[PDB]
DNA sequence: CCGACGTCGCATCAGC
DNA sequence: GCTGATGCGA
DNA sequence: GTCGG
């Protein structure tokens, strides 16, 4: 449907969405109204009240009554007025800084801290990954061409390679469905000498993040361990041509007796993934990220079985595999 | 009425 | 110093 | 805020 259709709900509600996590630190309030948002914008209708939305489900007698006075007034009271309060305002803002949640939020807004400028102002006062997330603030904010993604993969699948032939990488998310533009990237490692009962050798995941910053594509580091990455990268700048934004990035090291049950789990989509669970217990299995378990006639899950691809993760609940491209749900 | 609402790795805080 | 809790992001 | 045992 076009946002032109309940696009004015769906804003509020998520504007709403943002003020409950950011301000009230109330996340499942948060959720609440997102999965209103979304379940709205799926609406191929215009909603003409409260009562037709309610039908929907997540949308429960507050949000109908919230619709009734939006489309009634063409707008919402209480968000006009959170929108004007200076602190409240402040702290949702703050929270778009990678590293900065609602706590440091409001814990700089209490002391002054309100604008980007303040935060400039008062390095010291910012743990490192906060840091980055000012000084890259904008291009965090801007999403990923295609075209730009497969660039980076190009650089991963080949770095990776030269660093050990036998590692196993896999770029997932929306990018592996397909989409046209990702937020991020994420890479799933796995290496034949890494299972879930062999040595964690505190350098397989090292190796390949100095390799990339060997090469100058990782640029930032925000964390760091021996099984996750999360950090910054740049695809190298075209001579006399401005120069790419710099991009999220995280690579996680997994066992390979679990590599592709993170795959498919990675991969998504979210919608996706909470179906073939559904369907996984039906079948008398119990599907995780890591795993995948038979229950017992009493519901006690046995040992994870053998998987080998994402197709065996199918096979084993009697479910045709089902391309990235078709995973949207 | 009233509890659930995905979980977990990493960085850092709080307490001993 | 070490252990557990919290914040944060995903 | 919404759902549901
Ligand atoms: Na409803
Ligand atoms: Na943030
Ligand atoms: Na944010
Ligand atoms: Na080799």
């Amino acid at each position: 449907p076009q946002e032109t259709l309940n696009g004015g709900i769906t804003d509020m509600l998520t504007e709403l969405a943002n003020f409950e996590k950011n301000v009230s630190q109330a996340i499942h309030k948060y959720n609440a109204y997102r999965k209103a948002a979304s379940v709205i914008a799926k609406y191929p209708h215009k909603i003409k009240s409260g009562a037709e939305a309610k039908k929907l489900p997540g949308v429960g007698t507050k949000i109908a009554e919230k619709i009734d006075e939006f489309l009634a007034t063409g707008k919402l009271r209480k968000l006009e007025k959170i929108r004007q309060d200076d602190t409240s305002s402040s702290i949702n803002f703050l929270t778009r800084v990678s590293g900065i949640g609602p706590s440091a939020a409001r814990k700089f807004v209490d002391e002054g801290i309100k604008t980007l400028e303040d935060l400039r102002k008062n390095e010291d006062k910012l743990n490192h990954h906060q840091r980055i997330g000012l000084k890259y603030f904008g291009d965090f904010e801007k999403r990923i061409p295609r075209e730009e993604m497969l660039q980076m993969q190009d650089i991963v699948l080949n770095e990776v390679k030269k660093v050990d032939s036998e590692y196993i990488a896999t770029v997932c998310g929306s990018f592996r469905r397909g989409a046209e533009s990702s937020g991020d990237m994420d890479v799933l490692l796995t290496h034949p000498s890494f299972t879930s009962e062999s040595t964690k050798q505190p350098k397989l995941l090292h190796q390949v993040v100095e390799q990339l910053q060997k090469v100058h594509f990782i640029t930032d580091t925000l964390s760091k361990g021996e099984t996750k990455f999360m950090g910054v990268c740049q695809l190298p700048s075209k001579n006399d041509e401005k120069e790419y934004p710099h991009r999220r990035i995280d690579i996680r090291l997994i066992p390979k007796d679990q590599y592709y049950c993170g795959v498919l789990y990675f991969t998504g989509s979210d919608i996706f993934n909470k179906n073939m669970r559904a369907h996984a217990l039906e079948k008398g299995f119990t599907i995780n990220e890591y795993t995948i378990r038979p229950l017992g006639v009493t519901g006690v899950a046995g040992e994870p079985l053998p998987v080998d691809s994402e197709k065996d993760i199918f096979d084993y609940i009697q479910w045709k595999y089902r391309e990235p491209k078709d995973r949207s749900e």
